[PDB]
């Protein structure tokens, strides 16, 4: 069964051994070069319609916490932008780190982020997210950068519910949760084609990373800090530096939607 994780001995420099697409030609993250990326002017703005989104539930894999989404219907989709067609809202994540100076798994000209929000979304004409993944479009991850002033108000629901989900396999009621509050003022953004950026690391993502960051307080992301990767009673493992390091772009354009 699967063992990895972020520690020294089952880390990302790890992971090729049991994933050998680790070393593939489209993985994710990446470093976005701000001066090589170019504008497209053929990209759409994106549409992100999640008025009415239901989220369901919380839960702590051992990895990270994903709030999770009723996506038996088109209740909230990503659409627009560099995709074609519709693609319905499963979880979304975020990765962190054990500091402000690093937690992000895409880069800016080399400048990490505290953390990064995945939106994680898949395309409805698969039928299903296990059929999505095994597409080169199944999914769409919207990535939206954390960095340290102030609060998000829209954040502070999920920070309180942390200290219930703990430990690894640990879940909670998490309804009624609207995820537009997570999101910055601007739809700017970055595009190209990638993986998902934890074990199996299938190369089925298109990334849309946004320009603006959203700002979150130190109190917050010190929470998520509190987390743990093992088990409930296990020896105490701090869930921090849940996060890949940039992957080589080899053969790929990331494309922006801003001039
Ligand atoms: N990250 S991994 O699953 O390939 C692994 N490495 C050592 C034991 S298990
Ligand atoms: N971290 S991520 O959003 O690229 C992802 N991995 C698996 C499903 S979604
Ligand atoms: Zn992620």
């Amino acid at each position: 069964a699967h063992h990895w994780g972020y520690g020294k001995h089952n880390g990302p420099e790890h992971w090729h051994k049991d994933f050998p697409i680790a070393k593939g030609e489209r993985q994710s993250p990446v470093d976005i070069d701000t001066h090589t990326a170019k504008y497209d002017p053929s990209l759409k703005p994106l549409s992100v319609s999640y008025d009415q989104a239901t989220s369901l539930r919380i839960l702590n894999n051992g990895h990270a916490f994903n709030v999770e989404f009723d996506d038996s219907q088109d209740k909230a989709v990503l659409k627009g932008g560099p995709l074609d067609g519709t693609y319905r809202l499963i979880q979304f994540h975020f990765h962190w780190g054990s500091l402000d100076g690093q937690g992000s798994e895409h880069t800016v000209d080399k400048k990490k982020y505290a953390a990064e929000l995945h939106l994680v979304h898949w395309n409805t004409k698969y039928g299903d997210y296990g059929k999505a993944v095994q597409q080169p479009d199944g999914l769409a991850v919207l990535g939206i950068f954390l960095k340290v002033g102030s609060a998000k108000p829209g954040l502070q629901k999920v920070v309180d519910v942390l200290d219930s989900i703990k430990t690894k396999g640990k879940s909670a009621d998490f309804t009624n949760f609207d995820p537009r509050g997570l999101l910055p003022e601007s739809l700017d953004y970055w595009t190209y084609p990638g993986s998902a950026t934890t074990p199996p690391l299938l190369e089925c993502v298109t990334w849309i990373v946004l320009k603006e960051p959203i700002s979150v307080s130190s109190e917050q992301v010190l929470k998520f800090r509190k987390l743990n990767f093992n088990g409930e009673g296990e020896p105490e493992e701090l869930m921090v530096d849940n996060w890949r390091p940039a992957q080589p772009l080899k053969n790929r354009q990331i494309k922006a939607s801003f001039k």
